This record gives C-alpha cells, structure tokens and sequence, in this order.
C-alpha cells in the first residue's frame, strides 16, 4: 500500500523518460525495504569502483597490502578519464589515495591498475563480491570496455537489491572493522560526482556517501548511497536506469526523483 503508491510513481517516471528504473532502498534502523524492478539486471558502469575500493581495504585490513605503499605507473598510457592519476604520474600515488581516486573521481587509470596488480582483474572483483555473499554481481571487462550498456547483455551487471545489500554489508556491516569501515565511509562521503543525483534528493544537512556511474550509451546511469539523516538510523538507496535508444542521454533528475520516491516509500 505504501509500497504500491511508490511503485505507481516510479512506473510513471520510467514511462515519462521512456526507459527503465531499478530501485532498492533499506531503512537499516527498522528493516523496511522498497524495491521496484529490484531483481532485474542493470549495467554497473563505473559504479563498481565503490566496491573495488572496499575490496582494497579488505586486503589492507588483512595486511596483504599496506595503505601507504607507493604504486608506480610512470610508463603507462593512462586511460581516458583519469583526472587524478594523470596528475601524479611522475611521483606515483599511495595505494589508499589511488583506491579513493577510483571511487571519488571515478578515475579509470586508478581502477585498472588496482585490478591488474592487487585484485585478480574482473574475475577477482567478482570473487570479492561472492565472498561477501553478493551472487548477482558480475564484472567481465576492464574500466573502459565495460560501458556498452547494450540491452540484454549481462556482462558487467548487477541488480539494485544486490547492490544495496552489498553496500549495507560494506558501509554498515561487518566485513570491515571499526577503523577501516570509517575510512571507507569517509571515502564515500567525499565522492565528487553525485551532486545532481542521490545527494540532490535529500535535505542539505543530512550526510551522504555515494558512488555514481554513467555509461554514455542507452542513457545508462546509476547512483548508490548510504544516507545519515539527523538523529535517525542510516538509509541505503540504490538507483539504476537505462533508456530505450542507444543515443538517449542519461537523466540525473530522474535518478534524483526516483531517490525521493524511494526515501519516501520506507518513511
Ligand atoms: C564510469 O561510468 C565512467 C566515468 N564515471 C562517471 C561517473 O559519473 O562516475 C562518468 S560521468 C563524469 C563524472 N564527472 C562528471 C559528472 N559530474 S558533474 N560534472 O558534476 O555533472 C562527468 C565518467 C565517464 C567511465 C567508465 O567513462
């Protein structure tokens, strides 16, 4: 009933821009959920970078990597959209700066380097997600090839629900200890790419951490967030969208709107 009216609104919203919306929201205080197409598969785009940083911090926490070890890449041809790694090319970067660059600026060079050197590539990112008990998450290709968002292709996809559950386990749950979890949160809170998305759907004084993605094809874009309202339990929102035509552009306002409707369904 509270659920069916949110579903109506989302359905309207997806018809309005002539595409498809996936939502999954959790109130971690009360347990209440809301989903819409929350078990259907959606391209990840960059959004998986958020889990990559947590994979790295898991390795830090088990002392299989040091967060301050230098990572040198002086000879590499940096991928397009490496705004952060390009500037540090000569000096290298700390593993931790590199990971958070991956997350906070969606840096493709940061992404590819970490996956090649420390993570066992796409297969090993997928392995990290099975290990927390995400079974829907799949990664197949590398940073710049995973964006084709072709309807029906399952490469590089997850579901809204599965993303939410993962983020809940990683941000709020028990894979990371106190200390490392707070690093991970601070990383999410400093994400720079999501001002117009989930961040836009909540009051100004609520703290938000998020990771976005935009494929640039099939209007495909997404965002997921942990939300800390004033004097109340944290929320998880996970919003994924695709559009009918190859040439359609993403719509941030739709994401922000789908988020408002979702925060309202669990309120
Ligand atoms: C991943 O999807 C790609 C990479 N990451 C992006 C992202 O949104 O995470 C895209 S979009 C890009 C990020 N900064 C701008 C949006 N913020 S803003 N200027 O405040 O509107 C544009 C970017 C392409 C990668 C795989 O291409």
């Amino acid at each position: 009933n509270k659920s069916d009216a949110a579903a109506k609104q989302i359905k309207k919203l997806e018809e309005d821009f002539d595409g498809r919306i996936g939502v999954f929201a959790i109130d971690t205080g009360s347990g209440n959920t809301f989903g819409y197409r929350s078990d259907e598969r959606f391209p990840l785009c960059s959004s998986f970078k958020g889990f990559l940083a947590a994979a790295v911090l898991e390795r830090v926490q088990q002392k299989k990597l040091d967060i301050n070890q230098k990572v040198k890449y002086e000879s590499r041809d940096l991928e397009y959209h490496s705004p952060i790694t390009t500037k540090y090319k000569g000096s290298g970067m700390t593993l931790g700066d590199m990971a958070s660059a991956a997350l906070q600026y969606s840096d493709n060079g940061a992404t590819n380097i970490i996956m090649e050197r420390f993570l066992g590539g796409p297969e090993g990112m997928t392995k990290f997600m099975r290990s927390i008990g995400d079974n829907e998450f799949r990664l197949d290709r590398w940073a710049l090839e995973l964006n084709t968002a072709i309807p029906g292709d399952k490469r590089d996809t997850s579901t809204p629900k599965a993303v939410a559950n993962s983020l809940n386990k990683l941000a709020l749950g028990n894979v990371l200890n106190a200390k490392v979890k707070a690093i991970y949160q601070n990383w999410l809170k400093g994400n720079t790419t999501g001002d117009a998305r989930i961040r836009a759907s909540v009051p100004a004084d609520w703290v938000v951490g998020d990771k976005t993605g935009s494929c640039g094809a099939y209007g495909t874009a997404n965002d997921y967030a942990v939300i800390w309202p004033k004097n109340r339990a944290p929320l998880i929102v996970s919003i994924y969208t695709t559009r009918k035509s190859k040439d359609d552009k993403h719509s941030d306002k739709t994401i922000a709107e789908a988020s408002r409707i979702a925060i309202q369904a669990i309120d």
